[PDB]
């Protein structure tokens, strides 16, 4: 089997990207924000606090034919970004553009935390890194790829994120028209639970490689490029007026400035971010000051490839028995 959908940016600036999903019987259709960074699928439910939910589309467990209560099960997660979201458990069919999953645990949130509930076109998440980082208790639960991993032509699925633009999610098989040249193939640590590599290096512009290991995590479910202070220094020293702020909590820049692109290394191949993939425009509606989308790891404690980079990529994210990450240009 294979399944194929798209993945629409929430808003003008790629700040997300959201994906429609099948669950229940009939079908109700949540849009989820895929997430290789987590690996749980919450939803807003008809058990969300009232008060928590603001435009959302919720999953009502008792409306589907095929909900089945988890008993004894709750879950309860908090994201690097200080967000987060709790409750009980059902299992439900699942699908996600054609491929279809029976008996995949759908977490219900009885609890979100203002972060979600102030985003009201993210209807849940849906995780896709390995599920040794599900929060499920006292039984840990299978991510929507595991449970539908052995039924796919291939035990892959692939992220092609557009900017400013529509994407695609495939799962089951590797869409050849989708890149240019060749896919680079890059060893995978799951020691963490998440889709981790080693880039080989970085250049800002037309500047010169450097060879240096960077380890990081190929992560959909983060908006922007996290990377070591000395690297994202280095990048913001090409943009005349950058500076970091305190206040705003990051790298800021005048809107009037050429972003360089930055370029990271996979292997021997090379991904070029071009420079406008880089600007989060102003810091408040009016302001000439724009936000970064590359900024400091220092202090998350790893680094993050999330769209940003991801976004100039066709990315394979490889599930055989010794997983791997492939990168192309496209």
């Amino acid at each position: 089997s294979t399944g194929s959908a798209t993945t629409t940016p929430i808003d003008s600036l790629d700040d997300a990207y959201i994906t429609p999903v099948q669950i229940g019987t009939p079908a109700q259709t949540l849009n989820l924000d895929f997430d290789t960074g987590s690996s749980d699928l919450w939803v807003f439910s008809s058990e969300t606090t009232a008060s928590e939910v603001d435009g959302q589309t919720i999953y009502t467990p008792s409306k589907s034919t095929t909900a089945k209560l988890l008993s004894g099960a709750t879950w309860s997660i908090s994201y690097g970004d200080g967000s987060s979201s709790s409750g009980d458990v059902y299992t439900d069919t699942v699908s996600v553009g054609g491929l279809t999953v029976t008996g995949q645990a759908v977490e219900s949130a009885k609890k979100v935390s203002s972060s979600f509930t102030e985003d009201s076109t993210i209807d849940g998440l849906l995780g896709l890194a390995f599920s040794t980082l599900n929060t499920v208790s006292p039984t840990q639960q299978k991510t929507f790829f595991d449970n539908a991993k052995a039924s796919l032509d291939s035990p892959v699925f692939t992220a092609d994120l557009g900017y400013h633009a529509p994407g695609t999610y495939n799962f089951g098989f590797i869409d050849t028209t989708a890149y240019t040249g060749s896919i680079t193939y890059t060893a995978v640590s799951t020691k963490q639970g998440f889709w981790e590599w080693t880039s080989t290096g970085y250049a800002v512009g037309s500047g010169t490689f450097k060879s240096t290991s960077i380890d990081g995590i190929a992560d959909t479910g983060t908006t922007l490029l996290y990377l070591p202070a000395t690297v994202v220094s280095a990048y913001w020293a090409q943009v005349s007026g950058a500076k970091s702020s305190s206040s705003v909590g990051g790298y800021v820049f005048p809107c009037s400035a050429t972003l360089p692109s930055f370029t990271f290394g996979v292997g021997s191949a090379r991904i070029v971010i071009p420079g406008d993939y880089i600007d989060f425009g102003p810091i408040s509606t009016g302001s000439s000051s724009c936000f970064g989308g590359i900024q400091s790891s220092a202090g998350i404690g790893i680094n993050i490839f999330g769209d940003v980079a991801l976004k100039a990529a066709f990315v394979v994210f490889n599930g055989a028995t010794t997983p791997t990450l492939g990168f192309a240009s496209k």
